[PDB]
């Protein structure tokens, strides 16, 4: 047809080849289509389409591309897609030319305003969108930065010459960002055995167990703010380039199995049955601080850690525990049983600001990678799905909004370094880690038939929470 003549010919230009089953696929219409998968090439057209602008498969593209091409791949794919070749002249154009006359040019100048200048600057909103977005690609390859630059840096004319200029400005202003706000003051820093500066005495029962709370909210809020869609993409966190391509992620999952594992051991390896009660009575009361600050990532690390091997079957413990406190440890297991359907409501109804429970989304999205394919067949050719990649993306774009939502709290920075710096395994594994803690327990409170032993103190300080009422 008329429309496929006029576009450039397979042999000079990749992008243009015809539309095909074999080739791209697009999910029910009923409106900007929404391609359910594609090659790369049909995949990078669409990106840069000259019919119109498609932020959402923009911002879905430049999220999700890295499960399925590399950042230095698809930056020689853009460049190599603004390079359109123009038409040949007509005969009567010819003629005019070969007379030293101006050609009329009517088809030629047609192509350059229809498809030439509407995909050159769709390439260039990529780039922006690119830089804007996900800085961290050109942080982790300068070279790859390299060649942006000098691709933006060797675009002619003043009419993409503005959107060059738009480019570098964020560039140049991530660049500075790499080297170098509350309505009300923050409430009183809480202490309660161990004084301000004694890092030396700081654990569970000396420090305010308010104090512990509100500190590692604000860890556990920084940590959930600082990862970036991408890192959850792919499951590239369980991959061979996982410390690279996940570093935010991998931070917030080891503080989650640290703290955990450390509520265990506090528990676990306080053997006197008293003294093991005042630590599992400290750890609820953690759990209603967090609660009162909607941090639902701690409330459900507590679960967690009660919920686990050593600490769940320690049935003499759980019977000294106050009916409230047993209580309110009940209702944030039931935050959970259903797919986390009282989680959700909770999420949905409560004022920020909030640190939602991180591991949902890990779950889901989990179950999102392991249940759809990574490519679809289509009359023997394979495409990439890229609806299980928007799938994955609409996940992490909810964890996105909740992640600007400080809180009105002051660091305490030798309490903050407590909690950034446990390392409750020390040098073992975490399997062999769990087998100790799992045994120590069998060891405090032995199986049924076995009679209850009793334990020597640990703690010569008091045992008394000051509470989770503030002080003033
Ligand atoms: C069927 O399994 C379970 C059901 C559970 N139901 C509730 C209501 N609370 C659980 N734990 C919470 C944190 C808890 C409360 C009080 C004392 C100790 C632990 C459960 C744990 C389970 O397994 C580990």
């Amino acid at each position: 047809g008329e429309e496929q003549m006029r576009l450039p010919s397979a042999d000079v230009y990749r992008f243009a080849e015809p539309d095909s089953e074999e080739n791209i696929i697009f999910e029910e219409n009923m409106g900007i289509p929404i391609i359910k998968a594609g090659t790369v090439i049909k995949l990078i057209e669409r990106l840069t389409y000259h019919m119109y602008a498609d932020p959402n498969f923009v911002r879905t593209f430049l999220t999700t591309y890295r499960s399925f091409c590399k950042p230095q791949e698809l930056l020689s794919l853009i460049i190599e897609r603004f390079e359109i070749p123009e038409p040949e002249p007509t005969e009567a154009d010819r003629i005019a030319i070969e007379n030293g006359d101006q050609p009329l040019s009517a088809e030629l100048k047609r192509f350059r305003k229809e498809y030439i200048q509407p995909v050159q600057l769709r390439v260039l909103n990529v780039c922006r969108h690119w830089v804007e977005h996900h800085f961290y690609d050109f942080e982790r390859d300068a070279y790859l930065l390299q060649r942006m630059e000098e691709f933006i840096g060797t675009v002619r004319g003043k009419a993409m010459k503005k959107w060059v200029e738009s480019i570098t400005k964020i560039i140049q202003r991530k660049k500075i960002a790499r080297d170098n706000t509350f309505q009300s003051s923050p409430p009183t820093v809480e202490w309660h055995i161990s004084r301000p500066g004694h890092i030396e005495t700081f654990d569970l029962l000396t420090l305010h167990p308010i104090e512990i709370a509100r500190q590692l909210t604000l860890l556990e809020s920084d940590l959930y703010r600082a990862v970036q869609p991408s890192e959850l993409v792919g499951s590239v966190w369980t991959k061979e380039d996982k410390e690279i391509n996940s570093p935010n992620l991998l931070k917030m999952i080891r503080h989650t199995t640290n703290l955990t594992l450390w509520f265990e051991k506090c528990i676990v390896e306080t053997e006197n049955l008293e003294e093991r009660v005042a630590v599992v009575s400290r750890i609820i009361e953690i759990l209603q601080v967090f609660q009162e600050l909607n941090n639902f990532n701690g409330v459900l690390e507590v679960v967690s850690a009660m919920n686990s091997s050593p600490v769940y079957r320690l049935d003499h413990t759980f019977e000294q525990i106050p009916s409230r406190q047993k209580k309110i440890l009940e209702e944030a297991h039931e935050l959970s049983e259903d797919h986390y359907k009282k989680y959700l409501a909770k999420l949905r109804s409560i004022n920020p600001p909030c640190v939602p429970f991180f591991g949902i989304y890990l779950t889901n999205i989990l179950k999102t990678e392991e249940g759809n394919p990574e490519v679809l067949k289509r009359h023997g050719k394979e495409l990439i799905n890229f609806s299980k990649r928007r799938k994955v993306a609409e996940i992490t774009g909810e964890i996105q909004q909740y992640q600007n939502q400080p809180y009105c709290l002051r660091v305490e920075s030798d309490i903050k370094r407590f909690f950034e710096n446990l390392n409750p395994m020390g040098n073992s594994m975490e399997k062999e880690f769990t087998d100790y803690l799992f045994n120590k327990s069998l060891e405090i409170e032995p199986r049924n038939p076995k009679p209850l032993p009793r334990f020597p103190k640990k703690y010569s300080y008091p045992l008394k929470s000051p509470g989770v009422r503030p002080s003033n």
